[PDB]
């Protein structure tokens, strides 16, 4: 399993443009287009960030490349982030994943918000680090998602997604 594999269950593909669980329109893999309720918004950010004039809708490919740059954002965000990249380091691979999981869905300063849960796996404090990131809007709005989240950081193995 891999981090794209990963992401892939999680946030599902969709060629057409939809609106994500708070409501706002994305495309592709989880792709954030707007926080606008306006379609005309979303259509134009869309043809924007394409190239051309898609008409509210992408090919497979258009879809997995801005995937790749989605997910080599999240992971150059991390490293450059003062409060994130220490952790990250001190990850092993199936963690670091789950790391990046959560800045995709969140953004960067979202993750850095919980100190103490990052403070905690920080410490490899595993079982600790799970129930402070249940204490959370992310966990009340997505919870099967953020379970599988944090049953990766807990173990430190895939079985959450197999
Ligand atoms: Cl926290
Ligand atoms: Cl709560
Ligand atoms: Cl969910």
């Amino acid at each position: 399993m891999n981090i794209f594999e990963m992401l892939r269950i999680d946030e599902g593909l969709r060629l057409k443009i939809y609106k994500d669980t708070e409501g706002y329109y994305t495309i592709g893999i989880g792709h954030l287009l707007t926080k606008s309720p306006s379609l005309n918004a979303a259509k134009s950010e869309l043809d924007k960030a394409i190239g051309r004039a898609c008409a509210g809708a992408i090919t497979k490919d258009e879809a997995e490349k801005l995937f790749n740059q989605d997910v080599d954002a999240a992971v150059r965000g991390i490293l450059r982030n003062a409060k994130l990249k220490p952790v990250y380091d001190s990850l092993d691979a199936v963690r670091r994943c789950a790391l990046i999981n959560m800045v995709f869905q969140m953004g960067e300063t979202g993750v850095a918000g919980f100190t103490n849960s990052l403070r905690m796996l920080q410490q490899k404090r595993w079982d600790a680090a799970a129930a402070a990131l249940a204490k959370s809007r992310w966990y009340n709005q997505t919870p099967n998602r953020a379970k599988r989240v944090i049953t990766t950081f807990r173990t430190g193995t895939w079985d959450a997604y197999k």
